[PDB]
């Protein structure tokens, strides 16, 4: 069947000229709303959540791991390094790198997380360990953001990412203190006010991670605490047919607004 909400999302998608993927989990009743929920989309920087969570999992058996220093050399700088560039010829801890990756979307910080896990396949292995059979990370920053249509590398589906985000932030994929740390980091994101958040009532609290890349790809994944009801998880992925397309954070906000109306 096609629901009213799905019809509105289709109309939004038609006007946008791109391809929109949405998955909502309402944890009050565990019901789901999906639009292209099983199609693959490039994750771009939304993958930083999985990398940070994989390092948090490692820290469960190493109480000092998050204080471990990592050398930042000039050659490590990639294309967007707002935090890491201040520490060239110095060090950052794994906690500092996780915070920079999640809250500022620092690409050098993400590469240090990937390296701590043994490469992109270490991130994928963690996804499999927590029940995500769909996620795949194949490349490092910045090339994981090429976002070429039809390319399977560095992709997931909206359904799989919403399930994983729920398990990481509201479930038991992580230990209790690690889950709390992930939630704190997401709630302090600096990059999200124009994306899912912009489509929701201002009284709600949101923790989110954005992404963007080639082909006008514009993404956001969020855990949402609405006023007076159980939390939601919402994934909004969007990509366009031409390599140089302009990003459309407003489309993610519009999708979130349609979802919120339908609750
Ligand atoms: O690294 C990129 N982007 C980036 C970097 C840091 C944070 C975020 C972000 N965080 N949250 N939202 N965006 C996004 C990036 C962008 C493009 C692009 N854009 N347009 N056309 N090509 C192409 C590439 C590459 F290398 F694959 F060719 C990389
Ligand atoms: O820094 C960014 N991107 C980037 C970086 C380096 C190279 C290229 C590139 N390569 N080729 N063409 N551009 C593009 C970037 C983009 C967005 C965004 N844009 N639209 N919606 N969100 C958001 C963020 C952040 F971090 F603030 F969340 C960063």
């Amino acid at each position: 069947q096609t629901s009213a909400v799905q019809q509105k999302l289709a109309a939004l998608e038609k006007s946008s000229g791109g391809r929109l993927g949405v998955a909502l989990i309402d944890t009050a009743d565990n019901t789901q709303v999906l639009y292209r929920g099983d199609e693959r989309f490039p994750m771009c920087s939304t993958s930083k959540v999985m990398a940070a969570a994989a390092v948090l999992k490692q820290s469960e058996t190493q109480k000092q791991l998050l204080n471990q220093p990592v050398e930042i050399k000039h050659a490590d700088l990639v294309n967007y390094n707002p935090i890491a560039e201040k520490h060239v010829n110095g060090t950052m801890t794994l906690a500092e790198l996780s915070a920079a990756a999640l809250q500022y979307s620092d690409n050098t910080a993400m590469n240090k997380l990937i390296a701590q896990l043994g490469g992109p396949g270490g991130v994928t292995a963690f996804a499999r360990a927590i029940g995500d059979e769909t996620f795949r990370l194949d490349r490092t920053e910045p090339t994981l953001n090429t976002a070429i249509p039809g390319d399977p590398r560095d992709t997931t589906t909206p359904r799989a990412m919403a399930q994983t985000l729920r398990q990481l932030t509201l479930g038991h994929a992580l230990g209790e203190t690690q889950r709390a740390q992930l939630v704190t980091w997401l709630k302090g994101n600096t990059t999200g006010a124009a994306s899912i958040r912009a489509g929701l009532p201002t009284s709600w609290t949101v923790g989110d991670k954005t992404g963007s890349g080639g082909y006008g790809t514009t993404n956001d994944i969020a855990v949402i605490w609405p006023q007076g009801r159980a939390p939601l998880v919402l994934v909004t992925y969007f990509t366009q047919p031409q390599q140089n397309a302009e990003s459309r954070r407003d489309v993610l906000a519009s999708a979130a607004r349609i979802i919120a109306e339908g609750l």
